[PDB]
């Protein structure tokens, strides 16, 4: 397991625009589009982000592509950012995935949201923060794929994505 393992587990592939969980147009493995609720305006998003004009359709390796740059883009929002840089800092590889993959879900601003969470994490207290991770609205509206998320920082390690 890694992390583009992961987030295709917990994002799925589609190769043609859907709505994601919060009804916002979506495509390829989690790809956001826009909360716009126009779909002509997904589809504009969508020519700019792949270079053509593909009305609402992508191939496999386009997905791929989104995806390179979807995680590359989670990561470097990470380290831009003086509330998560020092916890990404702190963790082990498995937990840094499992940061990787909030901000890729609910982005770097949502995420350095999460005082108090991010403190326990960075003090390695990996129950409490496990406990603290599920007071959100994050965990009630997915609460599946939040559990795998804290079950990956309570314990560090890839149990709960494993027979996924
Ligand atoms: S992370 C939220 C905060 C805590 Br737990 C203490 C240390 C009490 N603070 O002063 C805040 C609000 C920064």
């Amino acid at each position: 397991m890694n992390i583009f393992e992961m987030l295709r587990i917990d994002e799925g592939l589609r190769l043609k625009i859907y709505k994601d969980t919060e009804g916002y147009y979506t495509i390829g493995i989690g790809h956001l589009l826009t909360k716009s609720p126009s779909l002509n305006a997904a589809k504009s998003e969508l020519d700019k982000a792949i270079g053509r004009n593909t009305n609402g359709v992508i191939t496999k390796d386009e997905a791929e592509k989104l995806f390179n740059q979807d995680v590359d883009a989670a990561v470097r929002g990470i380290l831009r950012n003086a509330k998560l840089k020092p916890v990404y800092d702190s963790l082990d590889a498995v937990r840094r995935a499992a940061l990787i993959n909030m901000v890729f879900q609910m982005g770097e601003t949502g995420v350095a949201g999460f005082c108090n969470s991010l403190r326990m994490l960075q003090q390695k207290r990996w129950d409490e923060a496990a406990v603290n991770l599920a007071k959100s609205r994050w965990y009630n509206q997915t609460p599946n794929r939040a559990k795998r998320v804290i079950t990956t920082f309570r314990t560090g390690t890839w149990d709960a994505y494993k027979n996924l």
